[PDB]
């Protein structure tokens, strides 16, 4: 098995004024995107240490009787509003993977698509302030900052499709987006359970199978275990980890929205026996927004794709990967 070509991308100018400097940042954002589909992004400006010390204080702490209260409604009926924010219980002897997920913080019961009961916009559920303190503050506080970075390279995205810098990011807005962040925990287990790991054709044992991403973007912080795949067309590469930079890759509405000139890469995940940390945040746009599909291989940039409104390609798209790859 051989190893993919990720570069790692500084991209720092494009959170300044150098224009000359951010088109060179653009330039190595389109060669990834048109070869494996990933990179590194550093010189991001985040604090990773301490997402990731606080991410484990709260998965290692969290009891069952709190699990059941978070719960979305896949392990509990009572949470009827809860399809996508809340917590992902692990089956134990079945399933090794627990998370919790969380959207955007201004969805409140006082926000209009909440009070209008628009699907996909939920109302965050947290655990008590008492039993993990300064959690709510430290997860609402990482949802900007990563919205920050985000919104940075959506700009750097724009610039390598020939579109003015804002050509995405005025889509992407503190208001409405859809934009969720997961926190992922991948535990040691002996013995593991055989029914988490699932066998690939090439052999390959998996802890999550081959598919493109519900996303824009996605911008993802992992602990340095490696376990990432790509796939080319001479088969599955694997990812290096690396603990100090953001994994960026496209989603499937980059996808469509390019014509397929930057391709959603098809990825997996290889089952490793180590305590681990995911820690995605899948950039997503409002309800509403279209963007007018082109095609940039063309002088006239026209495509003959249909636009697709973000919520429609969302709601289906959710579905769709739970349909195919199961209840996470
Ligand atoms: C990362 N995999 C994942 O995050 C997998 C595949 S990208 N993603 C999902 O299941 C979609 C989660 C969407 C989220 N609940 C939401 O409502 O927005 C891993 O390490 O398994
Ligand atoms: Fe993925």
């Amino acid at each position: 098995v051989s190893k993919a070509n990720v570069p790692k991308i500084d991209v720092s100018p494009l959170f300044g004024d150098d224009q000359a400097a951010k088109m060179r940042v653009a330039q190595q954002i389109d060669a990834a995107s048109r070869d494996t589909g990933f990179f590194y992004a550093v010189n991001h400006g985040i604090n990773v240490q301490r997402l990731s010390q606080k991410t484990k204080e709260f998965h290692m702490s969290i009891t069952p009787e709190e699990k059941w209260d978070l719960a979305i409604r896949a392990y509990n009926k009572e949470h009827q509003d809860q399809v996508r924010a809340g917590y992902y219980l692990s089956i134990p002897g079945k399933k090794a993977v627990e998370s919790f997920c969380y959207l955007n913080p201004n969805f409140t019961p006082d926000h209009p698509r909440i009070q209008a009961k628009t699907p996909t916009h939920e109302v965050n559920v947290w655990p008590d302030e008492t039993k993990h303190p300064g959690f709510q503050d430290f997860a609402e506080q990482y949802y900007w900052d990563v919205f920050g970075l985000s919104s940075a390279l959506l700009k750097g995205y724009a610039l390598a499709l020939g579109k003015e810098e804002n050509f995405f990011a005025r889509h992407f807005k503190p208001d409405d987006t859809l934009a969720s962040v997961v926190l992922i925990r991948y535990p040691y287990l002996d013995p593991y359970p055989e029914a988490a790991i699932k066998t690939a054709a090439d052999g390959t044992k998996l802890s999550f199978e081959w598919h493109e991403d519900v996303s824009l973007i996605t911008v993802l912080y992992q602990s340095n275990v490696q376990n990432l795949q790509v796939e080319t067309a001479a088969g599955y590469q694997d990812i290096e980890a690396d603990d100090t930079g953001y994994l960026i890759n496209c989603g499937s509405y980059m996808a469509h929205l390019t014509n397929n000139y930057y391709k959603a890469p098809i990825h997996r995940v290889k089952w490793v026996n180590a305590e681990r940390q995911s820690l995605p945040f899948f950039v997503n746009l409002g309800y509403d927004s279209v963007i007018d599909p082109f095609d940039p291989r063309e002088p006239n940039g026209k495509s003959d794709r249909e636009p697709l409104s973000y919520g429609d390609y969302l709601q289906n798209g959710l579905v769709s990967l739970i349909n195919k790859n199961g209840q996470t």
